[PDB]
DNA sequence: CGTCCACGTCTACTAGACCTGGACGG
């Protein structure tokens, strides 16, 4: 469930249903407590997009449909275990807390989101989230500008390792990905975000924010999400070079969350 | 049986809380 996941999981949604029809209500597991889709109709399309770590979802009517609705949007994001998969209606997976139906023409599946820690959330209304930052993968430019007119910004006093994860500027990276993006520069990770970011006012660390996880895009799969059997799963892995690797140190940032790096932890390094 | 760990917010006062399950230890 970092930006790349969610962008994989918008372009499955898009390609798996490009020829559903889906039909009825909208189901949601009765352990969750997101709250329930009120969306009906005979006959709808879905689809997607991604930005940063949202992933937003259209429930479209086809003409005619009944009863009556008006596109409905979805913003989802996926915690530490979210994603979607397209299943035989009766073959649901577990904890598919989010179920849409597909409709007659055709064997009958299920479109879920499913999250077995369930701190993944949806919100009806399909707004992203005020507060964070652009996406890193589809508003690289307008990411770059937002972390350099606001340096200023006490997120940047901080680790540049920590500042990585904070979703108001770095919309889309997560643990992994911070790992990956510092193993490339060599960048201690407990150097001052600031002094990094500074140097800008051959890629730079602001590219390979872009850059980085695009790569796991173009993988293509399911990134982290993947299952070992896993035949991307051995690549997501295979791509890896410091995130979990053998060789490389970790420590904790001051939230409890585990930064991989090689050499320097950097000078802001707890001690 | 256990303890620890995981791709992330979220919210009540920088910790806990929120969850399931896999790996490994005894």
């Amino acid at each position: 469930p970092e930006g790349p996941e969610l962008h994989l999981a918008s372009q499955f949604v898009n390609e798996a249903c490009r020829a559903l029809v889906f039909g009825g209500c909208v189901e949601k597991s009765s352990v969750s407590r997101n709250p329930e889709v009120p969306f009906e109709s005979s006959a709808y399309r879905i689809s997607a997009s991604a930005r940063g770590k949202e992933l937003r979802l259209i429930l479209s009517p086809l003409p005619g449909a009944q009863p009556q609705q008006e596109p409905l949007a979805l913003v989802f994001r996926f915690g530490m275990s979210g994603s979607f998969q397209l299943v035989p209606r009766e073959e649901l997976p577990r904890h598919a807390h989010l179920r849409f139906y597909t409709a007659p023409p055709g064997p009958r599946l299920a479109l879920c989101f499913v999250d077995i820690r369930r701190f993944g959330r949806w919100d009806l209304g399909g707004k992203w989230q005020p507060g964070r930052g652009p996406c890193v993968l589809q508003e690289y430019q307008q990411f770059r500008e937002n972390v350099l007119r606001n340096l200023a910004d006490k997120a940047f006093d901080r680790p540049i390792c920590e500042a990585l994860l904070d979703q108001r500027f770095f919309n889309g990276i997560g643990n992994y990905l911070r790992a990956e993006i510092l193993y490339r520069l060599k960048i201690p990770p407990f150097e001052k975000a600031r002094s990094v970011l500074e140097a800008l006012q051959n890629p730079d660390l602001l590219e390979l924010c872009h850059s980085v996880p695009k790569e796991v895009v173009q993988l293509g799969g399911r990134g982290y999400g993947s299952e070992s059997g896993e035949e991307d799963f051995a690549a997501f892995r295979a791509w890896l070079r410091c995130y979990g690797m053998p060789g490389m140190s970790s420590l904790q940032d001051r939230h409890g969350r585990t930064i991989w790096f090689q050499g320097d932890p950097g000078p802001l390094a707890p001690k």
